[PDB]
RNA sequence: AAAUUAGAGUUUGGUGCUGGCUCAGCUUUCAUGCGCCGAGCGGUGGUUUAUACACAUGCGAGCUUAAGGCCACGAGUGCGUAAUACGCGAGUU
RNA sequence: UACGGUGAAGGUAACCUCUAUUGUGCACACAUUGCCCGUCACCUCCGAUAAUAGUAUUGUACAGGAAGAACUAUGGCUACACUUAGUCGCGGCCUGGAACGUAUGCGUGAUAUUAGAGUUGGAGUAAGUCGUAACAGGUUGGGGUAGGGGAACCUGCUCCAGAGUC
RNA sequence: UGCUAGGUGACCCAAUACGGGCAUCGGGCAAAACUCGCGUAGGAUUAGCGAGCUGGGUCGCUUUUUUUUUUCAGCGGCCCAUGGCUUAUCCUUAGCCUGUCUUAACGGUACUAGGCCACGGUGGCACUGAAAAGGGGCCACGGUUCUUAUGAACCCAGCAGUGUUGAAUUUUGGACAAUCGCUUGAACGGCGGAUCCAGAUGCUGCUUACAAA
RNA sequence: AUUGUUUGAACACCCCCCAAGCACGUGCCAGAAGGGUCGGUAAAACGUGCGGUGUCAGUAUAAAGCGUCUUGACUAGGCAGGCAGCGCGUCUGAGCGUGUGAACACUUUAAACGUUGGGUAAUAUUCGGAGGAUCGGUCAAAUGAGAAUAUUCCGGAUGGAAAGCCGAAGGCGAAAGCACCAACAUCAGAGUCACUAAAGCUUCAACGCGUAAGUUUGGGUAGCGAACCGGAUUAGAGACCCGGGUAGUCCAAACCGUCAACACAUUAUAGUAAUCUAUAACGCCUGGUGAUACG
């Protein structure tokens, strides 16, 4: 019709997380173990987990579950789900797998 | 006898817009936990999805009257290629 | 607390107020102690960028230039067949040179890659902090182009009224 | 050119009687190979194409073979007409189409099987063959081993299987019986990791309490 | 043909979306969540038991593709008003095209455009005279003109700015814009009356116009008004305001070309001045913060 449109029409087909890589799961060795305080109205420290991670980029991971027991130097697998409670965070440590394994008497 | 269009929550003192996020849909993995692994008949499906990475070992093209006669079909992958490609349509020296 | 005896002074200009009535503006509703501003401060996070250590690919200057080799060859060697016994051989097989043709070397270009010296920006963050941009909003602000200041910024000149309001 | 049937043999094998191979001829249909008409990812932070970049003549372009008639191309050498394109070139992504999933449809996007192409660790090249190389030939590279170091041998994008990475990837199974292919004139012959059957493993469709005839 | 009786086991969820609720536990701690979020001492979300809903040898989490999403809109968004009309024009692209567009003769139009000559209310400086302490200025205060004569006032010179009223919800323009005349001058636009029989529409690309600032060149300059020094509401004050005033505003030539350059109303045709809207070519947007750095 209008030749403006008729050229108006592969994009790019954004993985809505860029550090999984289009992939579920990517394993990775944690660099550091520590918490944080998070943002109001919510003021518990919750644990996070930065990680190096599979493709060689570094992002940060929630760690749930009554307590954990991850060190330096420790293998974890990690998952897609976000936690809101502090801005720019993406991952979750699935529990039932490697030195991350579940909690006592859940 | 032609078989053909589902939303909701989320913004604000409330109302309506404005577009975005999410959940409920279908399909999909030797995905990841937790649980069973009774036995049979089957369909099928893995692009070892990636590494066109390095391959131990064994086998995959030998047949036949020393010599000669026949073994370019099958299998795998997508490096390269944006066009002697591939598809469609006409005509062939 | 109650009940009488006497008993006057004294009054309308936003002249504050405490409203209403209202009908002009807000980005306020925790309803102007708001919404919310930035220089910065400790840190965290993808940028953007890059001297370079360079490796991966190609054009071009020439040496080359292997295996091959377009061309060139009659040095051949042999039968077919024809010569009644050396002839003959249009035609089949064989030492020969060679343009060209990789990988390859010091020059010297392209696209591409991360390593990264090193600088700066965006964003994120509960309590370190200096002033009033913003709103009747207190100098009426700004799209524009240059100046001046420890900071928010202001100085001109046409516009737009998408600030109030008679 | 390649297959199948015929017809021929001053050939070879078999024959208590006759058919095969082997050479040649020709009927049938056939592949192959080329050509052009169109389609096709984005990028101006790719704007001129560093080029014969297109055309005309001349040759070279390695065979005559049934009646009136018959045989491509810049592919190379030479002149020559000076033009040809302008999403032209250049970059980077990417095998392509049908498919499969979804949507009500238009569309949008990982497979099924299968169509075609490309490639065989990298690069160059040739023989033969009508047509060229995945376990054929030669050289150079890069790997892997060994040498008394001088040099040789090999290249799983074939099957199983090993190792890295990965969240994840299977049995070093059986078999030529069925196909189908290659081959052989006996022999239900020989071989085939094609395939057919079994395994492990996602999805599925489909049963499942024992006893007894 | 022969005979006996029967519903497992888990996983997730149970505030709303979304079917399902209570106890103790701990009280913004341990925690969960896909979103709204709940816990800040009486938790219908988090520790555990009970009880219930979904699916069932499966179930939840994670991802990925499509749809929902008209969320790139052809079916099927739009673009003053959230985000979206390029500042305007010339324009043989492509596309859409059976009376529009253009030149002539009259009627009528003014701030349309450039050049040349002349003028002006008014302006500060100056040459002599009147006159002897105020002026300037502001809500208010403060450097100075001035004991050499200030505001003023007389009359004279200077030299260029700007066109004071007209003049207005008035005109001309494509837009920016355009406001002393007189003349040259080149248009333009509207109406009448005639020619022409699509030469029409749009503008990707290209290209011009382009208020004002800013820079190069030349000078000199009524008024205007950045620096530099002086004083003020206030604690510092660099601003608002008072006080002198340089480049620039003035001219002639060039470069820049960007902007709430707005009808924020694309252009054109067809209807009665559109934001009533069918179409023709367009240009632009795709949640917010992030447009700055390279080329």
């Amino acid at each position: 019709a209008t030749v403006g449109q008729l050229l108006g029409g592969a994009k790019t087909r954004k993985c809505r997380i860029r550090q999984l890589d289009g992939s579920p799961f990517k394993k990775g060795i944690c660099l550091r173990v520590y918490t944080t305080s998070p943002k109001k109205p919510n003021s518990a420290n919750r644990k996070l987990a930065k990680v190096q991670l599979s493709n060689g980029l570094k992002a940060l991971a929630y760690i749930p579950g009554e307590g954990h027991n991850l060190q330096e130097h420790s293998m974890v697998l990690v998952s897609g789900n976000g936690v809101r409670d502090l801005p720019g965070v993406k991952l979750r440590i699935v529990r039932g797998r490697y030195d991350c394994a579940g909690v006592k008497d859940r």
